[PDB]
């Protein structure tokens, strides 16, 4: 599923991501924009052999099981395929664990490089939330 901007904002808010760990909704929408262009089915292979899955490009090195990432963990206790669903629940629940891991949203390199410090409220501007 490819979400609309406000549609995704609303779904993220519904699932309790707005201001989660102090990160406003715009931060989450911005991260999703640059990780996946709002496409839940996005996948990308990393140089280390791990794969990133879903709207927030959650990595199989630590967070989900895909059966083909040697020496990895599955700290969200989910198959990586669950992160590709039209229903963002699994991605949101896992993102909550990731953002709580110590480095906040810096866990998402694209958030650090493209969202951090910017006017992230632009991402939810105009949305009925
Ligand atoms: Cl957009
Ligand atoms: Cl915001
Ligand atoms: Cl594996
Ligand atoms: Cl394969
Ligand atoms: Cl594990
Ligand atoms: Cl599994
Ligand atoms: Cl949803
Ligand atoms: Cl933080
Ligand atoms: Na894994």
């Amino acid at each position: 599923k490819v979400f609309g901007r406000c549609e995704l904002a609303a779904a993220m808010k519904r699932h309790g991501l707005d201001n989660y760990r102090g990160y406003s909704l715009g931060n989450w929408v911005c991260a999703a924009k640059f990780e996946s262009n709002f496409n839940t089915q996005a996948t990308n292979r990393n140089t280390d052999g791990s794969t990133d899955y879903g709207i927030l490009q959650i990595n199989s090195r630590w967070w989900c099981n895909d059966g083909r990432t040697p020496g990895s963990r599955n700290l969200c206790n989910i198959p990586c395929s669950a992160l590709l669903s039209s229903d963002i629940t699994a991605s949101v629940n896992c993102a909550k664990k990731i953002v709580s891991d110590g480095n906040g949203m810096n866990a998402w390199v694209a958030w650090r490089n493209r969202c951090k410090g910017t006017d992230v409220q632009a991402w939810i501007r105009g949305c009925r939330l």
